[PDB]
Order: structure tokens, then sequence, then C-alpha cells
């Protein structure tokens, strides 16, 4: 029964080095992901993920992708801002902050 504000809407993320989609399946559990800049464009992906306030309209948002890299965001969605911790499978830690905005 319980759904986050941002399911059912899409969201481009736009960092340095990086540009991607994150899409909210009305279902409140799943986002389809795309990336579309930077060296990784063209993935695509389903996940599974878990989301929590951490203040007005700020989510933290994680998942595990298929090959068990991790990301959590920290997603203002008034301010339209993204705060991500990326760790890659091989256990690279990328850090990474940019925009947020409604598609």
């Amino acid at each position: 029964t319980r759904r986050p504000p941002f399911a059912g809407k899409t969201f481009e993320v736009r960092y340095d080095g990086l540009t991607a989609l994150n899409a909210y399946d009305e279902d409140g559990r799943h986002m389809r992901y795309a990336i579309t800049d930077g060296p990784y464009a063209g993935a695509t992906g389903e996940v599974e993920y878990t989301w929590q306030p951490v203040a007005a309209d700020t989510y933290a948002i994680a998942w595990q992708e298929a090959d068990r890299a991790t990301v959590v965001h920290i997603d203002d969605f008034a301010a339209g801002t993204s705060r991500t911790f990326f760790t890659a499978a091989s256990l690279d830690f990328h850090r990474l902050d940019g925009s947020l905005r409604a598609v």
C-alpha cells in the first residue's frame, strides 16, 4: 500500500561524466534506468529499490544491480539535486552529485 511520491514518474539525473534516466514504476518497488551519456551510454536495467525520507521532499533511494554493484541516491525533488554513492562490482567507489529534474 506504501507508495513513494515519485512513483509513476521519470527523472533525468546529470552528473560529471554521466547522464541517466530513473523511471519509477507505478508499483513503488521497481525502477528502470537508462544511461544516456558518458562511457556507459546505452545500458539499461530494472532494479528493486528501497526508499526512506531524510528531509522534506528528500529521499534515500538504494538498490543493487544484477552484477551486485550497489547504488545509494540522496535525491531532493524540490531543489532538483541528486547525490550518489556507487560501489561497482569491482569495488571502485564513486561519488557524484548533480541535478535532478522531472521528464
